[PDB]
């Protein structure tokens, strides 16, 4: 009955393979069955009460590797199972779901810097290419608003961006939307009451506390409440009406800060530290483990 934050993988020195997931109401952290694969640079979702855990990047003292690997964890028996991979690895990727369908966006694989886009369908374990994006985006953000897929920010190899541009699935086609206020790769981007949210990033000069927010009946980007820390590289998602941001990057440190956004007083505020600092995880939200 009860949902949980959590988070998967992440990097402090190596990628790591932890899966934790916190209670904003009892405030613990769970410690569960660890990644097959340390990853950082990884995205969450959930389909159909499924953690799924998409690409990423094994950062490891023995050589560093991209991945294209899909992961699935059912909380329900507290294991892991693989799925088929994607068509490339992708590091630094972002994911959207619609329809019962994982859309595995952008990402890196070495000096590669994808605009390719692909579907995973749960129901055959089968990934398909779509259109690509009209701009290669590592780093990238991304959402889900009305069944349509939004690609915000991110880095084309050159140029940390603040585009974003939406996909249509029925046209299977990309169009350019307005672009953010603030330039920002690795910002965390989600969808909380309608609107997507663009929190952090990194605009090549500074990590970022900014946060900004896009309404699609006016086609414009509005500034919030800024965080209280800057990170890039951060954590996102949506907990019963609020937005959490866990770890990042700040110049300086792996953060373990988790911060928590009311959206109906325009507030952030600190309710818990991961138990270690780290950034390049995958966050979601779905059902407690079975007790067991
Ligand atoms: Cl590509
Ligand atoms: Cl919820
Ligand atoms: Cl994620
Ligand atoms: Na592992
Ligand atoms: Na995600
Ligand atoms: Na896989
Ligand atoms: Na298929
Ligand atoms: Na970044
Ligand atoms: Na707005």
């Amino acid at each position: 009955v009860g949902r949980l934050i959590y988070t998967a993988g992440g990097y402090f020195r190596q990628s790591l393979s932890y899966l934790e997931a916190y209670n904003p109401s009892d405030g613990t952290w769970l410690r569960l069955a660890d990644l097959q694969v340390p990853r950082s640079g990884l995205a969450g979702c959930v389909v159909g009460g499924l953690l799924y855990a998409v690409g990423g990047r094994n950062n490891s003292p023995d050589g560093n590797t991209d991945s294209s690997a899909l992961d699935c964890y059912n909380p329900m028996t507290n294991q892991w199972s693989p799925c088929a991979p994607m068509s490339v690895p992708r590091n630094r990727i972002g994911v959207g779901v619609i329809d019962g369908h994982i859309y595995a966006v952008g990402g890196s694989h070495g000096c590669i810097h994808h605009n390719s886009v692909e579907r995973y369908e749960p129901e055959r374990d089968e990934w398909h290419l779509v259109a690509p994006m009209l701009t290669r985006r590592i780093g990238v953000g991304v959402a889900v608003l009305n069944r349509l897929l939004y690609a915000v920010g991110g880095f084309d190899g050159t140029n940390r961006l603040n585009s974003a541009e939406c996909y249509y699935p029925e046209r299977n086609e990309w169009r350019m939307i307005t672009a953010m206020n603030t330039i920002r790769s690795g910002a965390g981007v989600c969808v909380l009451h309608n609107c997507i949210y663009a929190a952090g990033g990194y605009d090549g000069q500074d990590q970022l506390n900014s946060v900004e927010r896009y309404d699609v009946a006016t086609a414009t980007w509005t500034f919030v409440a800024p965080m209280k820390h800057r990170r890039s590289a951060l954590g996102i998602t949506v907990h019963q009406g609020r937005i959490y941001v866990l770890g990042g990057y700040d110049g300086h440190t792996f953060l373990d800060s988790v911060e928590c956004y009311d959206p109906d007083t325009d507030t952030w505020s600190e309710v818990t530290r991961m138990t270690s600092g780290r950034s390049g995880v995958g966050v979601a939200v779905t059902m407690e483990p079975s007790r067991k």
